[PDB]
């Protein structure tokens, strides 16, 4: 994909209505049914502490960056095919953008 800085605001109601319900963003935060998503961007696949993933989610060994993030986002299971979740995507790009904005500075 192809990211573009948007808005934050946006992009904080976004993960509280698509995310939250999975995860968390604060360091020392819990896992839900997902990840705790603290220091997520910079870091490869696989590795929230204390949360254990699937082979699929282990083996893309994916170094999280703004743009395959993006690309992760649109269908989580067609970028990692045999991931389990009851997540579909973010199919609009502005919304894959103000949720990315917010994203890289809440897991900041
Ligand atoms: C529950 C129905 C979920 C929703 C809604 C979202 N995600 Fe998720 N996510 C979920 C699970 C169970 C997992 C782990 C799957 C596995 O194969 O083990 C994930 C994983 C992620 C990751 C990867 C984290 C890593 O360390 O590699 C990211 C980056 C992620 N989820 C982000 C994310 C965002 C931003 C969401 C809202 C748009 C979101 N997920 C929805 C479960 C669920």
């Amino acid at each position: 994909a192809e990211f573009k800085a948007g808005s934050a605001k946006k992009g904080a109601t976004l993960f509280k209505t698509r995310c939250l319900q999975c995860h968390t963003v604060e360091k020392g935060g819990p896992h839900k049914v997902g990840p705790n998503l603290h220091g997520i961007f910079g870091r490869h696949s696989g590795q929230a502490e204390g949360y254990s993933y699937t082979d699929a989610n282990i083996k893309k060994n994916v170094l999280w960056d703004e743009n395959n993030m993006s690309e992760y986002l649109t269908n989580p299971k067609k970028y990692i095919p045999g991931t389990k979740m009851a997540f579909g995507g973010l199919k609009k790009e502005k919304d894959r953008n103000d949720l990315i904005t917010y994203l890289k500075k809440a897991t900041e």
